[PDB]
């Protein structure tokens, strides 16, 4: 469904990045992956081999303005042109806003909500001479529904369902689509984090009553990625197991 | 010839209005995807022309007469189908219509007739379909929508109503059933080329047209692939939800 | 004060959050007629506003009935004058599981909570549109926006009024009437309690007053360009 | 000095509105100080602070005008020093103060988009935890962000104010959550097309569209966003928290 498609998905060395990019290479992608450091792009490019996707792994930081800027002009000059982007890659550094240290306010807004303009800058000129393209943005139920001491994760995180928004405005009329995936709680390194008797609480709010697996995030982005979604665009999907509806 | 099995495989799907327009694309989909697919019409006449296109295009299932918004027709084909052809796991309220006026100048009959099949139809419908999704631990519902549910329209009071209320509704029993494995979720389609937005005046769809961030109405395969896809497994994790397909028209 | 020569209609106003809603309006200097199903209620009404100091009346009115809606209201316009704020309150729940849900639990909520709104609106809509002003506002409930196992049908309702509110706020805008919704939460009116206030950030239910205040707050002037909205009065228990 | 009116709504609290100078912020430092309150209203030039004293003034509202720039750390920081070391505690704040710079994201500079975010979002952070304890210790606040419709609806050449002002809501709504249990609110209102600098700016043509879109028919007045500001300040508005009340003449709904 995606063969002959290169797709750049970062924060692909564990967690929802690394079933997405193994759920894209099972479509037909060829996959670039993405991790902040040396060997975790090593370590991306052995595991897609080690699945039997063709692709590659990326060191990036998207919280800085230069690596984006400069390791994606290289990949589009030399490698190829990213018609499939999405922009998964995310931290937390949660606090009470009283307790709340400056650089956890703003490390989180730069590195989750200042990246959608980074990467998205960067690969719109290829799309749009293409008249083809598929932003997918991961988001979280923390942007629609707030939680108390993530002001700044739920602030990123419900700017990048506006910025999904205006961007799927502007490039409509050549054939791009943005779309967020907004996942509930997800058993990953981020989820682990959590406090045990928190993550008891949590099931009790959580109508399937179970945590989500990466997989499950990845058959929703996997799916948005395809043709049969074009005419899907601007929109939040929630994969949140019924802990918030709207 | 032994093909692979796709991700419905031998699930028994029952979609209402299978007869033309989105509901026969959303019948054609999951029947692609290896469902044991139930399609049906308003008519016997519309029930013989969907079995007609079910063998055509390959997919095993039946088309019957059905008229969601009767009791005693709702009971009687449910019944049917329990018989001939199995309990079914995938449920899709696709059937609806309009009756367009302002309100001052509506009839009774124009908002009640709304209510009653785009609404109503939905309490009469899962009502029929639960238990039997209950006991397998597995199901999904999946009811279609509409833009309008959420943005309103003039001259769509009655539609509007129905339409937010399919929403209301989804939600509230995605929380009874959740832990069952069931899930219920809401598609809410914009514009898509039908019999239905055929209807409107001309003057009225080129207007459309620049409502819509793609340029262009959708196509019922395009609502029939979202649908396939909250059907499937992949999409277990997702529950009360409803998913915008309409081109941007409108972003919530 | 704020709505003094205007005339009110406020629906299911014997008790509760309407009867709050009736007071408020009455305060900011609105004639009041609030509805009842029974003459005890219709005549309660009449009674509370005159204790209250509000001018006044209570009506016999049954919101499911196209007949009692029609003729009633139709009487109003007649001899008693043009509601220019209509607040539709009165409302049912019938709860179950949908597996165990009775076909008149169905059909009494949708068209008491939801076929009222049309009955009503339809009658009123003539007056305000003459006079080039109006408010209508329906009071949902944040059951509508979040769903409740054992409430399908009152969920479906109150989702299905706010759908309402939006359409009919696009068809009369141009005539100066708004059409919003207020949707609360839990509201007064001992192990499940403490259950249900940890779902609150404020940490406490709702008073009836805490509604009354934001309807008055949409029936006045400053309200003019808010329309087609819904306002969730729910403690932060509910957050769109 | 002989004649005493009644007491209003929000009668000796305290109120900081930032750009209070013109527009909305003005409208709404107006309205806050009709209510009763001591309005503090923030310019970011010595003018507009000017400004601000002498409307406040002729009015017969007590309070004062001061420069402030909420994209800068150190501004918020001495500013707000400043108000609680001579003027007061503010238990009422609106962060109303923000800007525009559009361009399509393809043609965006990086200063475009970082101005936006900081001024419009990031002054959320630098204002609420400058504020947060003096309404923790008084068990009473009201925290009031100035949203947009185009954080719901999007907009095409706009994607750095949308992403601000879906983020403030989204901050709006934790937050609420934080602070609730001692009787803070914490609610956005989002405008939709109101007539002020900002809107006057746009070609005529494209105001003309817009209200196309307007069922309304017209363009809201300043005075009408600060009257719903006015009332989520009261207590009338107590069980209102997370909120984000759209006021638009119903071009967008959700
Ligand atoms: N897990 C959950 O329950 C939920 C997660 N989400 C969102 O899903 C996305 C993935 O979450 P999850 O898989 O749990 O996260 P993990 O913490 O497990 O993984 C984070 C990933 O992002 C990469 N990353 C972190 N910072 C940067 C940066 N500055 N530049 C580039 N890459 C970076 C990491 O690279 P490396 O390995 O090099 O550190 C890693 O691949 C995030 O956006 C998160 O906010 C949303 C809702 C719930
Ligand atoms: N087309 C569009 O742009 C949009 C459509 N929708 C919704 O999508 C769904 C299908 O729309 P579309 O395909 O355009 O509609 P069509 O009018 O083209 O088809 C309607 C289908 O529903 C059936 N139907 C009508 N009334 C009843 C009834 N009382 N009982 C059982 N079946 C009935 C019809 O059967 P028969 O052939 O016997 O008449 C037909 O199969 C509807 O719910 C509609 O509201 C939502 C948004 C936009
Ligand atoms: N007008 C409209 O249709 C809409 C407006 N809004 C929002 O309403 C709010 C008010 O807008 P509006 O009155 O139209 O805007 P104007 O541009 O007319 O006024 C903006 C105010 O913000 C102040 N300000 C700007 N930058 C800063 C800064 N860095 N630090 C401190 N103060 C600053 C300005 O101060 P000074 O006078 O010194 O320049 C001025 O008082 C904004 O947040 C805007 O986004 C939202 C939706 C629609």
């Amino acid at each position: 469904s995606l063969q002959g498609k290169v797709a750049l998905v970062t924060g692909a060395s564990r967690g929802i990045g690394q079933a997405i990019a193994l759920e894209l290479g099972r479509l037909g992608a060829v996959v670039i992956g993405t991790a902040t450091s040396a060997s975790g792009a090593e370590k991306i490019a052995e595991t897609l081999k080690a699945n039997g996707v063709e692709g590659a792994g990326l060191v990036l930081d998207v919280s800085s303005d230069e690596s984006v800027a400069a390791t994606l002009e290289h990949i589009q000059q030399h490698l190829g042109q990213p018609l499939i982007v999405v922009n998964n890659a995310g931290i937390t550094r949660d606090n009470l806003l009283v307790r709340m240290k400056d650089d956890e306010w703003f490390d989180v807004v730069n590195t989750n909500l200042n990246s959608l303009y980074r990467l998205s800058k960067a690969v719109l000129r290829g799309m749009t001479k293409a008249r083809w393209g598929r932003i997918i943005n991961i988001g979280s139920v923390v942007g629609a529904m707030g939680n108390a001491g993530q002001t700044n994760y739920a602030a990123a995180k419900a700017g990048l369902e506006g910025f999904t928004r205006a961007l799927a405005r502007e490039v409509g009329s050549r054939a791009i689509t943005v779309n967020a995936v907004a996942p509930g709680f997800i058993d990953t390194d981020m989820t682990r984090e959590l406090p045990e008797a928190q993550r008891e609480a949590l099931l009790g709010q959580i109508p399937l009553g179970r945590l989500g697996q990466a997989e499950e995030i990845a058959k929703v982005v996997g799916f948005l990625a395809s043709d049969g979604a074009a005419y899907v665009t601007g929109a939040t999907v929630p994969v949140n197991g019924g802990m918030y509806m709207s």
